[PDB]
């Protein structure tokens, strides 16, 4: 402090390397919209082709399930077994798990468990992945010229993109959509009941004639004496040709005539599977999800990605074009950019606020070498501690800018007002007035990090949110109150220029500066009106009770929220028909619901990706989903033309024309997240009891809870209700006397009507799958069976009819499970009233009368804001303990602290004020606010008590007086701060287009916050100090 | 010793050796723990009321307890005192004389009497233009 | 019988597989009691 | 460098014409000059391997094809000589 | 096993190379395809890199290819290890 | 090879910087640094 | 991991001699172990 006063090049050499640190992290940190806030999740996916919900389940689902053992920090599973032919299992594991060990551990379960699952489902595969839904892109590949099918375009995506896309730097993960090709064997009955042969004959053939073949070498080891040459024999290898598999032989008849798969089956290179068809505005669409890699450049590899696109553009074929769906980074670009605007436009505004306040260009100076010292040197510190510059490290800059302004300032104004006030030269001024606030810089810090840390130590989702504030504020305030003790001292000694003693410059210059005679009236005014109120002081702790009742109420009756929805650019409809209806019904639903887009909402639209086949409540022909992307915010002006109102529109139209449920709405910010005020539910089968029985239970706490509108808003199970099903009963008495074999009636049915993966094939130097499956037109109707014969021992052919039964009954096309036992997922949301906590506890209590045996519990968001709930007040106790502590050791006295303390409900009443009345939410952002709000708050008293107690300890001052003296001294910084901080916040609390929700949320709570703390404590501070120090 | 990475390294070894195990071997689970040896703690279950023999207790304990336990986090291994019910067939061999059978015939009836059979779907994908119904086809499942 | 995995934490396992069987109880089938005839927990805690 | 290879061409059609197994007449040539593992034995305590191969003499030149024969359906040998074609080709054993 | 380069190149190799993707500090990597079938593929990592880090990133990718891959080298076992590249030094044994 | 040839000019351009920032912290002159780096090159010409 | 004052021996077949001629060679230890009472107490194997 005084070190540097005497050692400016020391000081200067400091700031370099903060500087040249900050300047190389900001340079090399990673850039993403959000760092990880979600819990791992490793989800274990798999597919029994032909396969039933029950089947999928029994057989796949629950046997690796009960194989997940032995593997650390598990928080919960679950699981959905679709008939589809589908599992998808899904364990969370807790906050702070190596997601890569998690994702080992369960690897390695699963590969012990893979001799126990049945062997289509080995031979298909088994995925085990990380489960991060955040794509940083998605890339939609497109034909126009009408020549290329989706099965094409993803083949052509696969062999000639997917490879290079994934090599690029910065891209940790490419997901294609659609397949690689795949050998289609379409089959005909009639064609093969001709010719007496079953599938099973097909089948045979392909294995037979589709296959590698293991021969040997010649002049192999150990050889002949004296041998001559050796080379590899090579015998049978695969087939390529779609040619090829139609040239193989079935049959030879009794004259001799040849029998090919080509006379009994159509044969086409074509897609793995077809329960999907995605479009884009109309037209066939592949494509590939692409999610950014850990610790990489979001911004550099965006460039990148369509840099690398930009060299395949001359090699494709004719008609096919790559589009941009969804982009996270020109939402990343805004946001960074106006931040790095507010922050510029902050420290202009200390300079002009500075200038014209203490009218000296050297002066002003110093706070503009200051505070981009701090932010160069916070960025160095967030790298040394891996976080990335990411919305809310940024967010938490633009939070901090109130104290970074403000220890450059204070420092600067008391050296200015010691010079104007007692006649010192620069340096000794500088010394003198430094000594005044060292120690409560110094204790300010302290306090200021024990409001601030104990957010980092928040658990769950939240608290992962809740430390990229912490540290970012933390690291920026240390940072500044160093600076403040070594930087700005030694620049307000060396480049300082001497002011004579009493000199307020009033009169003087004429074009430039009028204002100090009426600074000077006012600043008069204020310490009248403070001296006045001093009188009858027991009346002001009245109005303050008010401020504090006040405070209570706008708290209780502020609705809670995590983080302000966006126009990202993007939204999504979804599309769900009636149970068990076709692709083509929804196909002309979604065709429709594009139509509206492109029609009715032409010139915001610019594309919509209609994928038929996927959606969010499972999957099947019956769903579909259709994602909407915009002509961007430059093209959309006005509030109707946002997000928010051309969705309410799309929910309207399609209420009024459909026979389908058509939602629509927006994506929220971290793409994995609860409705705030929504909850989880999963209901449980504990006992024996069957799905029919947990069925009936179900049902009895949907209508219980309808019961209840008051407390609980659109409760809903999540799964899927039951459809018919067309089952086949094979008499094994009948099949054994006619001679039919078992399993070549079984695998008859399933390759015809489900398909069955034969072999792999090498297509253009590629390896692909091959399959066999019935034609369309036989395997329609229940009517079709009678298309399909099986051939017994003695020769003849024998229909289904002769050894088989059918009938019709409901199954589950969709069957969950929740840590190992049957479920039933349950959604639902607080009544508009009512809290959350509030609508769980009624759950519990309605779930508390179900039929015995059933149980319940709280998965999700629900899970996580049950194990991070008793935390908010424990937390900001210990801080308060602290603050208490750290201000008692600064000043010499245990009540002394409570006249700062007691400025806290200042700040915040007025941010409360401000988000009501601008109807905004109390978000993690108002929360971030306020602390920033009650920082200020305590800085401006504990530098006004301090400047009291000096002044009465130190040279015999009365009370009355040295109040009077302190607040008066220190109105001038107040107010200059608090000018320039208010103004540095005008464009985020009226602000439209991108990122704007949170820069609302940001702007409005702090600018509100801050006209109440500072238009309000300097009248109640000097009071709280005078009732405080009358009881001694 | 990092007790996970023990365990990555010996399971990738493991795995080569695996499909050479008899499939008797396989099908029975071979496991791979990160264990103490002795016991934590030993968790009883009794049947105050008398209404259970200790085959039914341990049926119990193996299907509605153990998974749970077993996934919970530092329990390295569970062991269960009985055993887990199982469909037994207790063979006579006077009477698979009595008519020409062998056990080989009895394993081999009931794998195919006793199965989950995948049958496909009514309209299923791809579909023929102007298709109306889409339902699953269900054939054959395990007994119970 | 259950064994700790290594490193995990004595207590705190004990504590967590206690947290499971009291998740189970109320559905059990009549009469079915949980016994504690092995436990080196309660001695550590006591112990310290 | 790039390696001469022997490609045999195992006539199915020409093979089920005689009788003969497609799988038969493949683990003859296989098993004759790649060899096959069959199983395991014990060697002095230690599990080690069972090979089945050619003796050196009957697989080193084309020729020796003629040597070997598979049994028909009915029971008679028939040479590869009557199913199967063979030429060379090229191709590299080691691709980087 | 009995696979040609051209073969196990676009039949293995292939198909892991390309879920090699999405892997920390990976500085490069290099594969061979052999006509005995065998394929090395090593994956060389950044400086200062955690190896056993490395190992289950690795691991994690390649049990996603597995699927892909032919029965015969799913059975033949897939190892992913630390390597190094060339020898300490070789023992040598013979008799007197 | 390449890594190393490509970092140098970088590591002398720091290892500069660094030392003339330290000698101008430890005796307070701004000059002073400048004249003893002038001494870099009549070493470095020695080594080459 | 730890006996008052016990050890834990392993004898070891490393010329593929067998079952039977380990067994000769272990009882053929333990023999001479007992002729030694005042320094080895309960020497014994561990297996079946």
């Amino acid at each position: 402090p005084n070190f540097f006063i005497d050692r400016p090049i020391f000081a200067w050499v400091i700031a370099i390397i903060i500087m040249l640190a900050g300047g190389l992290a900001i340079l090399k940190l990673p850039v993403a919209q959000y760092p990880t806030i979600a819990p791992p999740a490793v989800t274990i996916s798999a597919s029994y082709p032909g396969a039933d919900a029950k089947t999928v389940q029994d057989t796949v689902t629950q046997v690796i399930e009960q194989n997940m053992n032995g593997i650390d920090n598990l928080m919960y599973m679950s699981s959905n077994s679709d008939s589809t032919g589908t599992v998808q299992i899904t364990l969370t594991f807790e906050s702070g798990t190596d997601a890569d060990i998690a994702q080992v551990q369960v690897q390695n379960k699963l590969q012990l468990a893979m001799p126990l699952l049945p062997q289509e489902v080995q031979q298909q595969g088994v995925s085990v992945e990380k489960s991060s839904s955040s794509f940083l892109m998605v890339v939609g590949v497109i034909n126009t010229d009408g020549t290329m099918t989706q099965e094409d375009i993803s083949d052509y995506v696969a062999a000639n993109m997917k490879d290079a896309i994934s090599r690029t730097s910065g891209v940790g993960d490419v997901q294609l959509f659609g397949s690689q090709y795949a050998m289609r064997i379409w089959m005909n009955p009639n064609e093969l009941n001709k010719f007496q042969l079953t599938p099973v004959d097909v089948i045979t053939a392909i294995k037979a004639q589709n296959a590698q073949v293991a021969a040997g070498q010649l002049g192999g080891t150990p050889p002949v004496k004296g041998q001559q040459l050796n080379a590899s024999i090579i015998a049978q290898t695969r087939l390529t040709s779609t040619e090829e598999f139609g040239k193989i032989l079935l049959k030879v008849n009794q004259d001799g005539s040849r029998v090919l798969l080509r006379d009994v089956a159509k044969i086409e290179l074509g897609g793995e599977n077809y329960d999907i068809i995605a479009e884009f505005n109309g037209q066939p669409a592949s494509g590939l999800g692409i999610k950014l890699a850990t610790g990489a450049n979001a911004l550099d590899t965006a460039a990148a990605i369509r840099a690398e696109l930009a060299k395949m553009e001359p090699f494709f074929p004719s008609g096919l074009k790559i589009v941009y769906p969804y982009d996270t980074t020109p939402f990343v670009k805004i946001s960074i950019h106006e931040v790095v605007k507010t922050l510029v436009e902050a420290i202009i505004l200390v300079f002009l606020v500075m200038y014209l306040f203490l009218q000296n260009f050297r002066a002003t100076l110093i706070p503009t070498i200051a505070v981009p010292v701090v932010l160069l040197g916070t960025f160095a510190v967030l790298a040394a501690f891996g976080f990335s510059i990411n919305t809310l490290t940024m967010f938490g800059m633009v939070l901090a800018i109130g104290l970074l302004v403000d220890d450059a300032i204070v420092v600067v104004e008391n050296v200015e007002r010691v010079m104007a006030e007692e006649g010192l030269p620069p340096k000794e001024a500088t010394r003198k007035s430094m000594g005044q606030i060292q120690g409560a810089l110094v204790g300010i810090a302290m306090v200021l990090s024990a409001v601030f840390v104990p957010m980092a130590f928040f658990g769950g989702s939240t608290g992962a949110i809740y430390r990229q504030f912490s540290i970012t504020i933390v690291s920026a305030m240390a940072l500044s109150v160093l600076v403040a003790l070594i930087l700005t001292p030694a620049l307000c000694a060396t480049m300082l220029k001497p002011i004579a003693k009493g000199d307020h410059g009033e009169g003087k210059k004429g074009f430039f500066g009028w204002f100090n005679r009426m600074f000077e009236k006012s600043t008069h005014h204020y310490t009248d009106s403070v001296g006045g109120i001093l009188r009858s002081t027991g009346r002001y702790l009245v109005l303050y009770l008010i401020i504090v009742v006040g405070m209570a109420y706008l708290f209780v009756r502020l609705p809670s929220s995590f983080l302000p929805d966006e126009d990202q650019g993007v939204f999504m409809t979804m599309v769900q028909l009636p149970a068990g209806a076709t692709q083509e019904r929804t196909q002309k639903v979604l065709n429709e619901v594009t139509h509206y887009y492109l029609t009715k909402e032409k010139n915001n639209v610019e594309s919509v990706f209609a994928v038929n086949g996927f959606g969010f409540a499972g999957r099947g022909q019956n769903t579909g989903i259709a994602f909407v992307s915009l002509k961007d915010w430059a093209d959309r002006p006005g509030e109707e033309n946002k997000v928010e109102a051309i969705t309410m529109r799309a929910t309207r139209a399609f209420s009024q024309i459909k026979d389908a449920m058509v939602f629509a709405f927006n994506l929220p910010a971290i793409v994995e997240l609860g409705t705030a005020t929504g909850f989880d539910f999963e209901l449980i089968d504990q006992a024996g009891l069957g799905h029919e029985k947990l069925t009936q239970a179900r049902n009895q706490l949907l209508a219980e809870a309808a019961k209840h509108p008051d407390m609980l808003t659109s409760v809903r199970p999540n799964g899927l209700e039951d459809t018919p099903q067309f089952k086949i009963d094979i008499d094994q008495e009948k099949a054994q006397a006619l001679g039919v074999s078992i399993n070549d009636i079984n695998t008859t049915l399933g390759a015809a009507w489900g398909g069955s993966y034969v072999n792999d094939f090498i297509d253009r130097g590629r390896v692909k799958k091959v399959y066999v499956m019935s034609e369309a037109k036989y395997r329609m109707l229940p009517d079709d069976i009678g298309d399909w014969y099986v051939r017994a021992a003695d020769g003849q052919m024998v229909p289904f009819s002769a050894f088989s039964s059918s009938r019709w009954e409901y199954g589950s096309p969709r069957l969950e499970r929740y840590n190992g036992l049957p479920s039933m997922e349950i959604l639902g949301q607080a009544a508009p009233g009512k809290s959350t906590g509030e609508a769980m506890e009624l759950m519990e209590q309605l779930a508390s009368k179900l039929p015995t045996g059933v149980g319940y519990d709280w998965t999700g968001m629900s899970y996580q804001e049950r194990l991070s709930g008793n935390q908010a007040p424990s937390l900001y106790a210990i801080s308060l303990i602290v603050v208490f502590l750290c201000l008692a050791a600064l000043y010499e006295s245990w009540s002394i602290p409570f006249s700062v303390m007691l400025v806290v409900p200042l700040g915040v009443i007025g941010a409360l004020l401000a988000a009501t009345f601008r109807g905004l939410t109390n978000d993690v952002y108002f929360q971030v606010g306020l602390l920033t709000t009650i920082g200020l708050s305590a800085k401006n008293a504990i530098l006004i008590v301090e400047f009291a107690k000096d002044l009465m300890d130190k040279e015999g001052k009365g009370l009355i007086e040295a109040t009077l003296d302190a607040v008066r001294m220190r109105l001038r910084p107040i107010l200059m701060t608090s000018l320039a901080f208010i103004l540095g916040v005008m464009p985020l609390v009226i602000s439209t287009g991108a990122g704007s929700g949170a820069q609302n949320a940001v702007g409005t709570g702090v600018m509100g916050g801050m006209v109440t703390a500072t238009v309000l404590a300097i009248f109640f501070v000097p009071v709280f100090f005078v009732v405080v120090r009358r009881r001694f």
